[PDB]
């Protein structure tokens, strides 16, 4: 497959002197991955892709320039690389390959649901197979930073209002998009004004057997981030007002 890889690469023009990419490109994705991004660009929705943004053990985001509903975009392409307790008992994924194409979708359903209901996430453009294209967080191509990214640098914000900010999100995600993000911290918000969520394809809805304990987890994660910052909230006041209580 090393000779299809290159051969893509080359289609989608990503090229030698664009310092490591391609060599990080090559070795993260494979030749059926890079078919599909090919296919995306000649759909219309990848003008060019862009730098890597992150590497990680499931997925693998990348910049690109795009173009959605008309118009010029900039692109977080996420790729899941071709879970179990987030899917089964999610009744709305009727149950190897075929799951990280649905668990892909599921993200994407994820975030128009949230999108929809009000919360701040990457405007979701489309997927295809392990592909997902949203709207870039950030400027000039460089990523928004996360919470955890910001780092002392909070200090120097108003850190209340981010945590409200967080907080109004979350309310709205479980009262409006009747969601729970189920892996919500420091390392899944992003930061550029305000406060973005982002990471969703684990997420469930209010159906799901274990979506109470799920929050309660998220709600814990975030108090006990914001009190390196000097936020003193309660667990059980910051409880009732997501769920309504
Ligand atoms: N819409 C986006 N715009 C800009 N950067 C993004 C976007 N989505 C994700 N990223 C960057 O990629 C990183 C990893 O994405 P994430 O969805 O958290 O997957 P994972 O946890 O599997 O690596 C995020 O921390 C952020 O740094
Ligand atoms: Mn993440």
């Amino acid at each position: 497959d090393l000779k299809k890889i290159e051969s893509y690469l080359d289609k989608l023009r990503i090229k030698e002197k664009d310092g490591e990419e391609r060599k990080i490109y090559a070795e993260v994705l494979d030749g059926r991955t890079l078919k599909t991004l090919y296919k995306l660009s000649a759909k219309g929705y990848i003008t060019a892709m862009g730098g890597v943004i992150s590497t990680g053990k499931e997925a693998n985001v990348f910049y690109a320039d795009g173009v959605f509903d008309g118009k010029p975009v900039a692109m977080a392409v996420k790729i899941y690389r071709i879970m179990d307790e987030y899917l089964y008992g999610d009744e709305r994924f009727d149950m190897p390959k075929e799951k990280v194409f649905i668990w892909t979708e599921k993200e994407f359903r994820n975030l128009e649901r949230a999108k929809e209901a009000g919360v701040s996430v990457p405007q979701p453009y489309t997927y295809m197979k392990n592909v997902l294209l949203m709207e870039f967080i950030g400027e000039d191509e460089l990523p928004a930073p996360t919470l955890v990214e910001l780092g002392r640098e909070l200090k120097e914000l108003d850190v209340e209002g981010i945590f409200n900010d967080v907080v109004e999100n979350v309310k709205r995600l479980y009262q409006e998009a009747e969601l729970v993000h189920a892996d919500l911290s420091e390392y899944n918000i992003m930061y550029i004004d305000k406060v973005y969520f982002i990471d969703m394809g684990q997420a469930v809805t209010l159906r799901h057997p274990m979506a109470e304990s799920y929050l309660e987890r998220d709600v814990r994660n975030i108090i006990r981030f914001f009190s390196k910052y000097g936020v003193k909230a309660d667990f059980e006041e910051m409880l009732k007002e997501v769920k309504g209580e």
